[PDB]
């Protein structure tokens, strides 16, 4: 979950 957030953005 962390890691997509930070991807997305
Ligand atoms: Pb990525």
């Amino acid at each position: 979950l962390a890691a997509s957030l930070a991807c997305a953005l």
